[PDB]
This record gives structure tokens, C-alpha cells and sequence, in this order.
């Protein structure tokens, strides 16, 4: 997250860190949202590589013992069947991870609530992106979980020619684009939390930013629209 602030450690208890085994250690690669005690929602592109993955719930500082973490292996990966890794702009950038164990819930570990199917946010709706992604274009991962306020940019604007044009689909949510605050590499797969009727819900799964940089004016961060995938999510969980 570029232009973020440090999150309070109990603000976003559904945020997870998706990590891969790297030598004798683990490296953060993506975010995700805990949606059942044994299921995480993330981006398909985060699990394109044939790596050994684990999820960390209750994580705050990637570089220090928080006293709250639970570490759990990924047992099964179900990518959306229409995902095509060389065409992110087509959409379908979503995957579910079944965890090897069911995590224990507490103030640091909660299920993300999802929007009702079909919900589309009005332009300029208030949301936060959260994650440990790069803090500058071509920078480094954050140590502590970051948040940035990114108001939505509706389809009509986001798919206009000075924004994303044809690359943004109605199955996506755009947020931000102010040139200061954005998602960045390593935030992929994590949540966009939007406040609706008094309650934050996870409306987005971080999918892409501009090849020209993270915080680029009129290139808002692009997310998979969770509300387009409610039936898919339920179908996967019920069949696994
Ligand atoms: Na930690």
C-alpha cells in the first residue's frame, strides 16, 4: 500500500498473509480474506506459481512476533475455472484456499463479511485497502499492516479512456486513482473493505495496478468484485 497509514492491530481481523516457502523461511507474497475458519479468498494470480503456500491469520508485523499469529498450511486450491493468467483484464481473478486446519477466532482473527450478491457501490463510496504490499512503486513490503482510504470509481468512469478503458470490466471494482494512495505489489489477493449501512464488508479482492506504477493518477487500483462471485464461492465451499 502506497500512501497508507499503519492499521490498528484489531481493525481488519479477516486480513491474512499468504506466504510461500523460500529456503529455510517463508516470504509474504499476497493478501487474502478469511471467509470460513478453514477457507481463504484470494486472487487467482497469487497462486499461479507452483509453490508451497501457508496462510498466517492474526498477523500484524511480518518482521516481529505479535503474539497473535496462527500458521496454517494450504490444503487445496480452487481457482476460478475461467481464470486465464495471461489475461488478467478478462477478470475471474479469484481463488479459494482450503486450510489444513480450522483457525480459532478472536479479536485478531474473524471472518470477512461479504456483500450481498449483485451489490454495486455508488461512485466515490468510502473504502480502505489493506495489506503488506510495497509502500512505493518499486519499493519494499511494509513490515506492519497498512491501510489506505480509496474511494470507489464507478464503471462508467473507470472504463473511460483516460482511466482504464476496455481493461476494466463490470466484474471488477475500481478504487483510488488519486496519484498518492494505492495498492501495490504484495497487496494482491487482499481485501477492499467498504462501509455500507454501518458495516464494513469485503467488496474487492486486489487484482492489478498499472504497469507504469502503483500510485498513478487515473489508474485506480482494480479489484475483483466479490459480489459477482457469491454463488461461485458458495458452490466451491459446499462441494469441498
Ligand atoms: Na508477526
Amino acid at each position: 500500500v502506497v500512501g497508507g497509514t499503519e492499521a490498528q492491530r484489531n481493525s481488519w481481523p479477516s486480513q491474512i498473509s499468504l506466504q510461500y516457502r523460500s529456503g529455510s523461511s517463508w516470504a509474504h507474497t499476497c493478501g487474502g480474506t478469511l471467509i470460513r475458519q478453514n477457507w481463504v479468498m484470494t486472487a487467482a494470480h497469487c497462486v499461479d506459481r507452483e509453490l508451497t503456500f501457508r496462510v498466517v491469520v492474526g498477523e500484524h508485523n511480518l518482521n516481529q512476533n505479535n503474539g497473535t499469529e496462527q500458521y496454517v498450511g494450504v490444503q487445496k486450491i480452487v481457482v476460478h475455472p475461467y481464470w486465464n493468467t495471461d489475461d488478467v483484464a478478462a477478470g475471474y481473478d479469484i481463488a479459494l484456499l482450503r486450510l489444513a486446519q480450522s483457525v480459532t477466532l478472536n479479536s485478531y482473527v474473524q471472518l470477512g463479511v461479504l456483500p450481498r450478491a449483485g451489490t454495486i457501490l455508488a461512485n466515490n463510496s468510502p473504502c480502505y485497502i489493506t495489506g503488506w504490499g510495497l509502500t512505493r512503486t518499486n519499493g519494499q513490503l511494509a513490515q506492519t499492516l497498512q491501510q489506505a482510504y480509496l474511494p470507489t470509481v464507478d464503471y462508467a468512469i473507470c472504463s473511460s479512456s483516460s482511466y482504464w478503458g476496455s481493461t476494466v470490466k463490470n466484474s471488477m471494482v475500481c478504487a483510488g486513482g488519486d496519484g498518492v494512495r494505492s495498492g501495490c505489489q504484495g497487496d494482491s489477493g487482499g481485501p477492499l473493505h467498504c462501509l455500507v449501512n454501518g458495516q464494513y464488508a469485503v467488496h474487492g479482492v486486489t487484482s492489478f495496478v498499472s504497469r507504469l506504477g502503483c500510485n498513478v493518477t487515473r489508474k485506480p487500483t482494480v479489484f475483483t468484485r466479490v459480489s459477482a462471485y457469491i454463488s461461485w464461492i458458495n458452490n466451491v465451499i459446499a462441494s469441498n
